């Protein structure tokens, strides 16, 4: 008997499932608490959906509980059992109160009705409500594909909410879709439909977050980002939340403490508002998975605004600070998941007692090619395609990870002919954004649109090109998709692209373990999804 079962990320054991301990470090009781939390969140979703159908209000506090719950269970987000158990209690309390408001309680699921306050009872329940609770391979596969897409959607929705933007249709959809994943009456056809609908609301969530980010901090613009370091004490901010950065920059003004970004905070440099803080230094290091080395050499405190946090080495654990829904037992936490004032005074004081960062590399990288910036360059991009200067774009967006096989993405990028342009977003970029790939007529051969959510900009750009060229099908553009995935945000990006009609996506370095043979067949037959082989073979075959 397995102590746990989790298969939601690319690194799952054997591309089958983590059954003893997660490759990410997630322990079985942590995994169990997350399974219980997801179950009661789906129950809450049913109750909220039923209230809306009865014409009754559902407060936005409930929406926030749902998004925080989903995000807390995303890969590398929260390993803190005390926090996870308390989210289970809060969810049980909330859904019991909401159910009291229903006129008709008929048909409420066990997830809607079940509750526990004792951790032991949560762990026992978890054992019978995990992935394996669904017997049927295709229904199971689609339920979990949808659930994972919803987690990614919720993450993006939550960042938009932190910045003051929320849409009732989006929160209502997430809650309804969660509930549908426990409805045994839905057919495989119903669940394939729901998968595509999930992709559509993925686009909606990304659009909302794009509007929130750009509306608050300006549209990204071309930017040179220093990757070397200064000589002052610093704080390294990681994850994705731009509001946390704004507060940190404001509070470090005049202190003598510099602020550096890491992994998915790199794109903050591209926003005009952040360029007005003189102590906002560069981007330090590479993608999340190198952090045991890079957080050590940074020397100063590190703030995780979201995933990915890897279980920290004892050498720097005392200077790791979590915030939002991030957690790790024994790491200091700065409270807040709604963009409210956060007091960074302790992290600033801590930074002053640490050495300045140890430099890993020097120079700069260029980015800021999000939708406004690229549409401003559209005529020139179009002219370069028409003249043959740009023969192909390769979308290499997505999420990086530890696997040795990901050398493929570096080698593929290096081996591309010099008449191609790489479009990127998300930490997948680190496999090739430190190479020297040049330019085509002044256009850099790597165009970084931003965070994984800024894959939205890549879709907007592709749709603009489709319009200008007068094409009937987006797939007739000279674009190859060679996307790397790791966790559930990458999953929603993939579903979003499928909902937009993008075919021929090459996904890697492996295909998700949660795709059953029949579900994978639908994706191949209707969307021509494929995987990777060697970089040299694919450099021939993909073109
Ligand atoms: S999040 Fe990934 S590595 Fe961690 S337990 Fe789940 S499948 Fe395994």
């Amino acid at each position: 008997s397995n102590a746990m079962f989790c298969y939601q990320c690319q690194e799952t054991v054997g591309n089958k499932g983590c059954t003893q301990v997660g490759v990410c470090g997630k322990k079985p009781e942590t995994a169990a608490l997350q399974d219980a939390l997801i179950y009661v969140t789906k129950g809450l979703g049913q109750i909220a959906t039923r209230l809306r159908a009865e014409g009754k209000a559902v407060d936005h506090r409930i929406d926030r509980l749902v998004t925080g719950n989903l995000f807390a269970t995303i890969t590398n987000a929260n390993f803190d059992d005390d926090i996870l158990a308390e989210r289970v209690r809060m969810t049980c309390a909330a859904k019991k109160e909401l159910a009291a408001s229903l006129t008709d309680k008929s048909g409420l699921s066990d997830a809607a009705l079940w509750e526990a306050s004792e951790k032991s009872a949560m762990l026992a329940k978890a054992g019978t409500v995990g992935v394996m609770a669904t017997t049927d391979d295709d229904v199971r596969s689609l339920r979990w594909l949808i659930t994972f897409g919803l987690k990614g959607m919720a993450a993006y929705a939550k960042h938009a909410d932190v910045l003051g933007k929320h849409e009732n249709s989006l929160d209502a959809f997430m809650q309804e879709a969660l509930a549908k994943t426990l409805d045994d009456s839905l057919s495989v056809a119903d669940l394939v439909a729901l998968t595509l609908e999930t992709g559509k609301f993925g686009v909606s969530a990304m659009a909302l977050l794009d509007a929130a980010n750009t509306g608050t901090y300006g549209h990204p613009e071309i930017t040179k980002v220093n990757i070397g370091v200064g000589s002052n004490p610093g704080i390294l901010i990681s994850g994705h939340d731009l509001r946390d950065l704004e507060m940190l920059l404001k509070q470090t003004e005049g202190t003598g403490v510099d602020v550096y970004t890491h992994s998915e905070m790199l794109p903050a440099h591209y926003y005009p508002a952040f360029k007005k803080y003189a102590h906002f230094k560069g981007n330090y290091g590479n993608a999340w998975w190198k952090q045991k080395e890079e957080f050590e050499s940074f020397n100063g405190p590190v703030l995780l605004t979201t995933n990915c946090l890897v279980p920290p080495k004892d050498s720097y654990k005392d200077r790791v600070y979590t915030t939002g829904i991030v957690g790790f037992t024994g790491c200091k936490h700065i409270p807040g998941e709604i963009g409210e004032h956060k007091d960074f005074s302790a992290i600033i004081a801590h930074a002053k007692t640490c050495p300045a960062p140890t430099e890993i590399e020097s120079g700069e990288i260029i980015g800021g090619f999000a939708h406004n910036q690229v549409l401003a360059l559209a005529d020139k991009v179009i002219d370069a395609v028409k003249s043959g200067a740009i023969k192909k774009f390769v979308v290499m967006a997505g999420c990086d990870g530890r696997a040795k096989s990901r050398s493929y993405y570096t080698d593929f990028a290096e081996g591309l002919p010099k008449d191609t342009v790489i479009l990127t977003a998300g930490c997948a970029k680190y496999r090739y954004n430190k190479l020297n790939l040049g330019d085509i007529g002044g256009i850099p051969r790597v165009l970084d649109a931003g965070q994984c959510n800024d894959s939205y900009s890549l879709a907007v750009i592709a749709l603009k090109l489709k319009e200008v060229f007068g094409l009937e099908d987006v797939n007739d553009l000279p674009i190859v998709y060679n996307i790397a995935w790791y966790e559930q945000k990458a999953v929603i990006v993939l579903l979003a692209l499928l909902s937009l009609g993008v075919k021929n996506i090459h996904l890697g370095p492996t295909l998700p373990a949660f795709l059953s043979p029949n579900v994978a067949k639908v994706l191949v037959e209707q969307f021509n999804i494929g995987g990777i082989t060697s970089p040299q073979d694919d450099l021939k075959a993909f073109f």
